[PDB]
């Protein structure tokens, strides 16, 4: 102590860090949850199975590079419990793309307040990893999400008994 | 002046292409527009967009034609502003398709009437190209998006919530 | 209620295998920070870092394994806190394996007790399961982990200089 | 109201960006006019006019990445009349050249006084939008610009006979 | 005076990347000193001597780079004196490895400086320039020499007679 | 001392080769300052700049295979400052080809010094080594600085407007 490697890395940024580690767990976690409800068999709808399960994995990745980011600055990782999500039943595919809206958007919150405390310590690398890796990927997964959920509420979902499986079938597929 | 490779070519006419050259410019923004109204987050038909883009590119294409005429045949290029088109909302699929159907019957008429002076002033050459590159060109466009609007009609749009996601994934896709 | 897919399948079943999910992810957990361990900079042994992180990618395939013989048997997944574990910092190579075979060796038992019990309520179905995706496995597990405890051991590890990284380098690499 | 997908996202930036939306597509029609001056018959560059329609389509481009941006945030674009160039006459390769070199260090302002409201209003998204699309673009261009300039002028541009012809035959060819 | 490109790029700005220059080239000088210390005979680790003239090589790129962004942003180059490394005789594996970790730390220091004087001067340019190709690339060598200095003192280096050996032959092999 | 592979190698010839590492750096030195001399904005010959980026980067490599015999006869390698060159601003093409063509004058004379010192210690090791690695390589080089100065003088270099441009873009194209 201090690491051999550390410079210009504050506190408070290694421990935000770790926080941020543990909300990407948890929006992986969220996510294995929806795929898997998408595969009840009366859910079935294979397509929305595979797009969460992609977003899951996709959520493991951003964890792990922050992960990575904490050791090439010297940092420790704190893990931390990743909690349950709020349901197992997600109710139809209406339901779950407007929650993962609402989990992109949090999570993006987070992100947000973390850029600003990486500028307000003066940790340029900190705010370019996050401009380089994050902020886009998150605007580009709110904006697909958005869409997802127009889509479905202009078919008719989730009353409308043609429209998730149509959206499965062509949007999904 | 005059340019050494004028030849049979009326002052009348050099204008009236300039004129045309406005209107094919306007027409490229129309669609540029409607284009990106089709991926906002509240509409999200992405195959409405990447049609009217290709429109709006098309129309680029005529214009520049244009303008490569003017200088074959030692007319002298005079651009104007480009106008905004009417909206920049475009309410729906149908509706855009309505305005793209109007837009072109209107470019048609002005051709027409290009066409109906190149032959008032004897020019056979200016007679040959609108109709060697323009008027086939906007008989197919106009006869495409009559059968487009069509189909949503009958398909129940703008109302029905599947008519404009089918023609999407279907139709344009 | 019940499922229309439902058959022969007991609650007990259908909650023991809800935990067995919830092990495995705990697994997958401690493997990640263990990985995540070996790539500090004061640690710095990559090989060990990769062997661990593909320990934890299997152990999510397991759970995701368990989920899909839930959802197949009618079963409800039931998800639940993944707790953190017992360490960030795993010490040397040596303990990071120890304690890898002792997770192995109780999540084994774990497996035993939920054949058991499928065995108890005249489940082949799921005890075929277990055979054939997860008892050898972990025997094959168990042994791999003995066997690098081991050499590790006899190298003299963790105190002799050379032992963690000629393993690293010639074993793992 | 607001965009399900807005965040972060002041009314302020977003009307800047349909301003510079309006700006690109104005820089475009700069050049499209350039490029077809170089092609009179009493001019006849023809590699300058490829250079110019070259840079027409990159402005184009510029603009649509904006117009992108505006939907990806939630943001509505409103689009404005594109006033025609200065001249349709551009006189010689080296005004051409100088003038396209002032219109780019212009667009440079404008981007510099956007990112500045971005960080101002603590948009660190839209500040790496511009840095990563947009800045060292512009630096770019207007070196390679100054570069043409000097050359230009070095050359005896535009009274010596040569200099014009042997630039269009060297470096642009 | 002024450079026809220079644009928004303050005079402090314009010195303290001819210092950044000098520094990049002197940490060429470094490694290339270092790099044949190792192919002395009495030394003899022919990897340590790759590894270090990769280095070299790399710090000269990263010299030639910053030339680049003067000559780009119509700044001019001052070059000065390159001053002779701290030593000839570099006494170890170990120890180079430990003076090089030094070197980047200084190095990154001073890029550093250099955006925070960018940042105070409203250059987002060249922020985004450092930020792109610098900050991150000298996180990640400060890393390496970090995990490349911990395996040596960690194998018994420089005393320990297989440690400097076996780490060239593995390692850097 | 001395080195165990030391064998007909007089210190004075050891010292003369430590001179000239210096004078080979220095010489890669001053044609990387010509190299982006010839890429500023108000230069801009590109193929001017790469060929004195060409010549900078083989002088490193000439000053490389002396500090690799150094090593390989058993001296020790002693770098000295590498002195900045005489000018930032090197005015023209034709005078960074004169300054060129001095330096490989200056460079030629000192490595005739050495071979005379090198038969005078009775070292035809030493003698081969230069004869078949740098002699021929400086007439060479001598004869084509000689070549380039030729005609751009007679071409009418630096005042004639198009002599620069034409030889950059022939000659060294
Ligand atoms: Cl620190
Ligand atoms: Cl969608
Ligand atoms: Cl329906
Ligand atoms: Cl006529
Ligand atoms: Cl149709
Ligand atoms: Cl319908
Ligand atoms: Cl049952
Ligand atoms: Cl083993
Ligand atoms: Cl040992
Ligand atoms: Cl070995
Ligand atoms: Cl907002
Ligand atoms: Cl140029
Ligand atoms: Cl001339
Ligand atoms: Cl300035
Ligand atoms: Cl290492
Ligand atoms: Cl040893
Ligand atoms: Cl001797
Ligand atoms: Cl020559
Ligand atoms: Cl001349
Ligand atoms: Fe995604
Ligand atoms: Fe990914
Ligand atoms: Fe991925
Ligand atoms: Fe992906
Ligand atoms: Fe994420
Ligand atoms: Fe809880
Ligand atoms: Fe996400
Ligand atoms: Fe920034
Ligand atoms: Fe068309
Ligand atoms: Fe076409
Ligand atoms: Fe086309
Ligand atoms: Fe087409
Ligand atoms: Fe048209
Ligand atoms: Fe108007
Ligand atoms: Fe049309
Ligand atoms: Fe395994
Ligand atoms: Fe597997
Ligand atoms: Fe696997
Ligand atoms: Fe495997
Ligand atoms: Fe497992
Ligand atoms: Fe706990
Ligand atoms: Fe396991
Ligand atoms: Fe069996
Ligand atoms: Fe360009
Ligand atoms: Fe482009
Ligand atoms: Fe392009
Ligand atoms: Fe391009
Ligand atoms: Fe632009
Ligand atoms: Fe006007
Ligand atoms: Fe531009
Ligand atoms: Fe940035
Ligand atoms: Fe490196
Ligand atoms: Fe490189
Ligand atoms: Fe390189
Ligand atoms: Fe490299
Ligand atoms: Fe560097
Ligand atoms: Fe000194
Ligand atoms: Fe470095
Ligand atoms: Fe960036
Ligand atoms: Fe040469
Ligand atoms: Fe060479
Ligand atoms: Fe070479
Ligand atoms: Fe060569
Ligand atoms: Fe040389
Ligand atoms: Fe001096
Ligand atoms: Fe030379
Ligand atoms: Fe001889
Ligand atoms: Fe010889
Ligand atoms: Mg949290
Ligand atoms: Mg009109
Ligand atoms: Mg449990
Ligand atoms: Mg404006
Ligand atoms: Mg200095
Ligand atoms: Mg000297």
């Amino acid at each position: 102590g201090p690491s051999r490697v550390r410079q210009n890395f504050h506190p408070d940024s290694e421990a935000a860090i770790n926080r941020q580690i543990n909300l990407e767990l948890y929006a992986s976690y969220v996510y294995l949850s929806m795929a898997y409800y998408f595969s009840r068999d009366d859910v079935a709808l294979n397509n929305f199975s595979r797009y969460f399960l992609h977003q899951s994995r996709e959520e493991t990745e951003h964890a792990e590079k922050l992960m990575r980011l904490q050791n090439q600055r010297g940092g420790r990782i704190r893990l931390q419990d990743i909690k349950k999500p709020e349901q197992d039943d997600w109710e139809s595919g209406l339901h779950a793309m407007e929650c993962a809206l609402l989990l992109e958007k949090n999570v993006n919150q987070s992100l947000l307040e973390l850029h600003a405390l990486a500028s307000d310590k003066g940790d340029p690398h900190l705010c370019d990893f996050l401009e380089t890796y994050y902020l886009n990927e998150q605007v580009k997964s709110i904006k697909e999400l958005g869409d997802h959920v127009h889509n479905l509420v202009k078919m008719g979902a989730p009353d409308a008994g043609l429209a998730e499986y149509l959206f499965d079938t062509h949007t999904l597929g």
